[PDB]
């Protein structure tokens, strides 16, 4: 078992990593990397963008960088982009690699 | 200016919101809607998962069709920078305060 620092390090290099105390089932946390696309890409092809985004980068643009982010696969099998470390998250060592 | 409150309702009406009180200029924040993906395609069409998840869900749905995978609706940021964050979080502050404003 180990600590959040380890754990950050596992997931940096493709695993998946949960804590033996939350209290939801079977979840856990995965790492997305950083991507690069160009401005075209965003405004015509990319889902889920709001139209006040688009405009914006329309507006104020070469390439647009999105950073490396955790997600979690959820208690209720849902995936929520931009898991939260809470204080507790952050200061604990029951982080164990599940996959 | 507005609490959070109400930024957040103008984030789920489709705004770029930000606070007058944040350190970065010329940021913003913004919401990404919530997305429903078959499971076949989130193994072999989509970006920027890792392996051991892909293989998650292969051995838990299969090679399915009907089946989906829900991902929930989540903010993201501009930074300061130029990049984007997606799952920017809310601290302390910007929870509590009242200086919100809308940027488009
Ligand atoms: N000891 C604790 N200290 C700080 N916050 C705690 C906490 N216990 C629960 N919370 C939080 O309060 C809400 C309900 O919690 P739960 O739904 O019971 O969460 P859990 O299944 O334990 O998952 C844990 C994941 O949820 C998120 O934090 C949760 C979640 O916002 C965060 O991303 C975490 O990694």
């Amino acid at each position: 078992s180990m600590t959040f620092g380890q754990a950050l390090e596992s997931l940096k290099r493709g695993h998946l990593v949960a804590r033996k105390g939350w209290n939801g089932k079977g979840m856990f946390i995965f790492m997305r990397p950083e991507d690069s696309l160009p401005t075209n890409m965003i405004v015509n092809q990319v889902k889920s963008l709001p139209e006040s985004f688009k405009r914006w980068v329309a507006n104020n643009h070469d390439r647009i960088k999105f950073t490396a982010y955790l997600c979690m696969k959820a208690a209720d099998g849902t995936i929520v982009n931009g898991w939260l470390a809470s204080q507790t998250d952050m200061l604990a060592n029951d982080w164990v690699i599940v996959e």
